[PDB]
């Protein structure tokens, strides 16, 4: 037997990353908006 995972694989584990890195940079941006507010 033998089995892999596929691209698509990848591509789900490597767009998992961008969004919690831009959630963080969302917060980044509403502490520095609230300052403006």
């Amino acid at each position: 037997f033998n089995y892999k995972y596929g691209w698509s694989f990848a591509f789900a584990a490597i767009s998992f990353l961008l969004t919690e890195s831009a959630g963080v940079m969302s917060v980044y941006l509403f502490m520095k908006r609230y300052t403006a507010e």
